[PDB]
RNA sequence: AAAA
């Protein structure tokens, strides 16, 4: 009777019920009754016999709109001495016909101006609605304006909140905080930061010491909880955002205002900074022996980029730093190699595969797509952050403190069987493990025995699909791909609300519990599930916003390459055609089913192939193809290919 | 899937 609408292909879709089974009903376009993608609706099952698979339904009323504002392009034209207004919504799932309120239209608003509009009224029976312009965003051809519109359509806040900035600008460095008995003075240690070249939020610094029996690792994380009081205005805004947002052009929407993100909580060189340290001692094989968590004070001696460290590694450059930094980095790389070997021994799933970024010019127009490369410096930092995250998760669990975990379940036997069949057609080995009990180690060994297969890329793509998304949970579930029974996010409280919450839990229960009330502790405990829920729901939106922006920028880039031939492989097959991932740009283009040459092709959902009725020719995931870019679909932001 |  109640559920969330999702619109898909041709603006038909389905409703996922709120009942305990999450029962799914199909809904055709004609039974939507004015409802839009993501709306909460009241629905009824259709009296129809079941066509199969699922029941069908019709929307009765809209209980809550998913959005109040919608992006679109505003058009104005004059015809028989009268102004006519039209809006084209950016979102192809916005299917309602719009009547534009003339009193919402400024006299100076020109044609082809991006706007945001709201729905004033709608007629569910005719799919007609009255809308008013609520914001003027800018030139509709401007790619940065489009990126901002795409954030608005995904409910992603990006405008500066002046109240929050003013609250932040009051904050200052308390010089006496370093003298607190609970805060360890580590200002003499050769901490440094290692980050991408354009990052200005330095949340994490590392220092590694060698001892006779092994190593001691210090991971120092900006002490964000010490500056951001829970339920302060700054906190509430961070909780709404849930995370910093990173889109192309190094365009960042920070979770926290820049007085925190780039000054008080940024571990900038030669500045005294307050941190939370995860300190771990290792033996000479990289096995963890002991750990300690505590507030501290550091002075980073150097900020480095991945590029700088990597060139140093390959003896193609020197680092202009003190010898203590040089020895710490050398020990960090040695330790990092050892940690990586232990984690592989215990079981971990390295799901690395091809990644790209879009290069844009100073006006945010896309220039080209670059493939990213494995990064020795980036990998070292990754190993160190992972071991800290895992250790903090276990410390909180060992002390029986409820926390939000980062979790990732074992996939079902069913989904594994499907994956094994698909990749077996690409000469990927059939695995030997039990499908009910398969461990992280066994998936890793299976990946490793196929590393040289030409189809390794789509193998990892499909494995990732099989495994599904990681998410946050207070329930103590495993992280299958990291390979731990307990994992959380601790190292990045400048950009992630979960890490900020993890730091608050450390403060309130382990660092200075005497300074907090039992209610504060229970209140936060009671709120943890809802925090995880909001972060999980917003993470969906962020990923969708990145997808929208990627498709917008890449199809704009490709719009100048019509007629060009691209080689690639099939990444997906649907009832409407073949998705071919192009080698040169890693982007999926659509080959429409109806115009594939030489035969009439039928979608078979079981093996998810297209099979020709006369010739038995088969298209399957992984096949190598060549195709011509024939058009850009600017409505759906798709690249359409035709087989050549 | 992980890492800033
Ligand atoms: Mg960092």
């Amino acid at each position: 009777l109640q559920g969330i609408l999702t619109l898909g292909n041709k603006n038909s879709g389905f409703i996922r019920s709120l009942d305990d089974d999450k029962t799914v009903y199909y809904v055709h376009y004609s039974n939507l009754t004015g409802a839009l993608d993501g709306d909460l609706v009241e629905f009824c099952k259709l009296d129809k016999p079941q066509f199969g698979d699922k029941f069908d339904a019709a929307v009765i009323t809209i209980l809550k709109r998913a959005r109040i504002l919608y992006a679109g392009n505003f058009l104005v034209d004059q015809n028989e001495f009268a102004l006519e207004y039209k809006i084209v919504a950016d979102n192809p799932r916005f299917y309602l016909t719009m009547i534009v309120n003339p009193d919402s239209i400024p006299n100076n608003l020109a044609s082809n101006t991006k706007i945001a509009f709201q729905i004033d009224e709608y007629d569910p029976d005719n799919n007609l609605c009255k809308v008013s312009v609520q914001q003027v965003l800018g030139n509709n051809d401007d790619p940065l304006i489009n990126i901002k519109a795409i954030m608005l359509d995904n409910s992603i806040v990006f405008e500066t909140n002046d109240v929050v900035e003013q609250h932040a600008n009051k904050l200052s460095f308390d010089t006496e905080e370093q003298h607190k008995a609970y805060r360890q003075d580590l200002t003499d240690l050769a901490f440094v930061t290692v980050d991408p070249t354009t990052s200005k939020d330095l949340a994490d610094a590392i220092y590694v010491k060698t001892i006779p029996t092994g190593f001691v690792l210090y991971v120092a994380i900006a002490d964000v909880a010490h500056y951001v009081n829970r339920n302060s205005e700054i906190d509430i805004e961070a909780k709404h955002k849930t995370s910093s947002i990173y889109l192309p052009g190094h365009y960042v929407v920070p979770m926290l205002p820049e007085q925190l993100s780039n000054q008080l909580c940024s571990l900038n060189p030669a500045q005294k900074r307050y941190v939370v340290v995860c300190e771990i001692s290792f033996d000479n094989q990289g096995r963890i022996k002991t750990n300690k968590l505590y507030p501290a004070t550091i002075i980073s001696k150097n900020r480095f980029s991945y590029d700088q460290v990597n060139k140093w590694l390959n003896n193609k450059s020197e680092l202009n730093c003190d010898e203590t930094v040089i020895n710490s980095l050398k020990a960090a790389f040695t330790l990092s190699d050892l940690i990586q070997a232990q984690r592989q021994k215990r079981g971990t799933i390295d799901l690395s595969h091809k990644e790209t970024e879009i290069v844009v010019d100073e006006h945010y127009f896309p220039i080209k797509i670059n493939f990213l490369v494995h990064d020795k410096a980036e990998t070292m930092i990754e190993n160190l952050m992972v071991v800290a995250n895992e250790t903090v998760a276990w410390v909180l669990t060992n002390n029986k403190i409820a926390l939000p975990y980062r979790v990732h379940p074992r996939p079902s036997k069913k989904k594994l069987q499907s994956l094994i069949e698909t990749v077996g057609e690409l000469n990927i080995t059939k695995p030997q493990f039990n499908l009910d009990t398969v461990t992280s180690s066994q998936i890793a060994s299976w990946l490793n025995e196929n590393k040289d297969n030409p189809s390794y890329e789509i193998f990892v793509i499909l494995l990732l699909r099989t495994l599904g998304k990681a998410f946050y949970s207070v329930n103590p579930l495993m992280h299958f791909s990291i390979g731990s029974n307990h994992y959380t996010h601790f190292t990045s409280p400048i950009r992630r609300y979960i890490d900020l919450t993890i730091h608050r839990l450390l403060w309130m229960h382990l660092f200075t519990p005497d300074q907090f009330t039992d209610n504060e502790r229970d209140q936060l405990k009671q709120e943890l599930e809802k925090i995880a829920d909001t972060v999980n729901d917003t993470e969906i939106k962020i990923i969708n916003c990145e997808r929208n922006a990627n498709d917008y920028l890449t199809t704009l880039l490709l719009s100048k390459q019509i007629g060009k031939t691209f080689s690639g492989f099939i990444s997906a097959i649907t009832s409407f055609g073949i998705f071919m991932r192009m080698d040169e740009n890693n982007f999926d283009g659509l080959i429409k089913i109806t115009t594939i040459p030489d035969d009439f092709f039928i979608f078979e959902k079981e093996k998810m192939v297209l099979k020709g009725r006369k010739t038995n020719k088969v298209y399957k995931i992984g096949d190598r193809l060549e195709a011509k870019l024939s058009e850009i679909d600017f409505i759906q932001k798709r690249a359409i290919l035709t087989l050549i």
